[PDB]
């Protein structure tokens, strides 16, 4: 019962096909991207997040190769061109109930209004997050978490602030993974 940083606007990509980019799309995988992205709409607080979530199946039963986006203050599809001094933070959550906390603190550190203050010192620099359903056989409620920061110098602060806060949970090492990268 909190609001959130800004306004953040939500949209679902769905698994891209070959045929339907080749036939449709002349080729084009982004255009295919831009046209089958599915729009949702702007949230502003953390009961218009949550709202959203369960308008949705689980993020584990999205599907193998789809993508549920947020981008604070852009309703068009975030690009990694936008930050020519960013970069990104990939956590892998593995099983529950690693996978329920870990996306909880993950949506707060990055969207939350007071939660991200704590997270980046005092000036939040994580504008994309991007959520991917990846199950696997070993672990069928497997998601990614990929974040993605305009400034690539606040990487190791966010990373480790993310990672006392897992363990602080109670949290299984063998359940998830924290990993730093460039766009690249």
């Amino acid at each position: 019962t909190h609001a959130l940083r800004d306004k953040w606007f939500v949209s679902f990509l769905p698994l891209l096909t070959a045929d339907m980019v080749n036939t449709d799309y002349k080729g084009n995988w982004q255009l295919a991207a831009q046209e089958r992205t599915q729009k949702l709409d702007w949230i502003t607080s953390v009961e218009e997040l949550w709202s959203t979530m369960n308008s949705l199946p689980k993020v584990h039963q999205l599907g193998m190769g789809s993508t549920l986006i947020f981008a604070r203050n852009n309703k068009e599809p975030p690009s990694y061109e936008a930050y020519p001094n960013g970069s990104r933070i990939m956590i892998n959550l593995l099983k529950p109930p690693t996978t329920d906390a870990g996306l909880e603190l993950v949506l707060a550190v990055v969207m939350g209004e007071t939660a991200a203050e704590k997270a980046s010192d005092g000036k939040p620099v994580c504008d994309v997050l991007r959520i991917a359903a990846r199950p696997s056989r070993e672990h069928s409620e497997q998601i990614r978490v990929e974040v993605w920061l305009s400034d690539s110098t606040r990487s190791h602060a966010v990373a480790e602030f993310l990672a006392e806060a897992m363990r602080a949970k109670g949290l299984a090492a063998n359940s998830y993974n924290i990993a730093e990268a460039s766009f690249d």
